[PDB]
């Protein structure tokens, strides 16, 4: 599923991301835009052999089992394929563990480089929430 901006914002708010660990909804929407272009099916291979999965490009190195990432952890206790569903519940629940883990949203390279210290409120302007 390729989400609309306001469609995703509404889904993220419902799934408990608005101000999660102090990160406004616009932060999560901006991260999703630059990570996946709002596409639940997005996959990208990392140079280390790990793969990033879904709307927030969660990494098989630490967070999910994809059957092909040797000596990696599965800290969200899920198959990485669960992160590609048109239902974002598994991505949201895993993102909550990631962002709680001490580095906050700096875990997302696209967030640090493209969203951090920007006017992220612009990502939710116009949306019915
Ligand atoms: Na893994
Ligand atoms: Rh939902
Ligand atoms: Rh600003
Ligand atoms: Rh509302």
């Amino acid at each position: 599923k390729v989400f609309g901006r306001c469609e995703l914002a509404a889904a993220m708010k419902r799934h408990g991301l608005d101000n999660y660990r102090g990160y406004s909804l616009g932060n999560w929407v901006c991260a999703a835009k630059f990570e996946s272009n709002f596409n639940t099916q997005a996959t990208n291979r990392n140079t280390d052999g790990s793969t990033d999965y879904g709307i927030l490009q969660i990494n098989s190195r630490w967070w999910c089992n994809d059957g092909r990432t040797p000596g990696s952890r599965n800290l969200c206790n899920i198959p990485c394929s669960a992160l590609l569903s048109s239902d974002i519940t598994a991505s949201v629940n895993c993102a909550k563990k990631i962002v709680s883990d001490g580095n906050g949203m700096n875990a997302w390279v696209a967030w640090r480089n493209r969203c951090k210290g920007t006017d992220v409120q612009a990502w939710i302007r116009g949306c019915r929430l």
